[PDB]
């Protein structure tokens, strides 16, 4: 499935080059420009841990997740997959620990030591 074709055939994202974020891009966004630091961002996402549970959807809220980038305000993997995408792109990343919860985990769903499955699609950047 999906999560298994991002592990397979994604692309290292990171400036370690250490394999921690895979991306696939599933829909072509528009234009060249990727948002800056600090930017507010909007997203809609799905998460999955990889026992094939959901465990998190924006689309199941209504309402679609703002954070600024570049802040630590989102786990490691969004700081860096984000700065990527062009708006109107969806993309799939897949997060190893380190560039998530670690081995802290976030209750009540994400345990210890978990490898994330994210579909993020980029709604809108813009700066305050
Ligand atoms: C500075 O580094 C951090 C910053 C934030 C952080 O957690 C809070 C921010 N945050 C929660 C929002 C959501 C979408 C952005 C992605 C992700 C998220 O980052 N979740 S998540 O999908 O991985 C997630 C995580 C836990 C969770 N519990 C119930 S629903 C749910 C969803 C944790 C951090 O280190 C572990």
């Amino acid at each position: 499935g999906a999560p298994a074709t991002v592990t397979e055939q994604g692309e290292d994202i990171t400036s370690k080059k250490d394999r921690g974020v895979l991306k696939i891009v599933k829909r072509v966004g528009n234009g060249e420009e990727t948002p800056m630091i600090g930017d507010k961002v909007y997203v809609h996402y799905k998460g999955k841990l990889s026992n094939g549970k959901k465990f998190d959807s924006s689309h199941d809220r209504n309402e679609p997740f703002v954070f600024s980038l570049g802040k630590g305000q989102v786990i490691k993997a969004w700081d860096i997959g984000v700065a990527t995408m062009k708006k109107g792109e969806i993309c799939h990343l897949l997060c190893k620990p380190e560039y998530a919860y670690g081995s802290a985990g976030s209750l009540p769903k994400i345990p210890s030591n978990a490898t994330l499955f994210f579909e993020i699609e980029l709604l809108d950047f813009k700066g305050e």
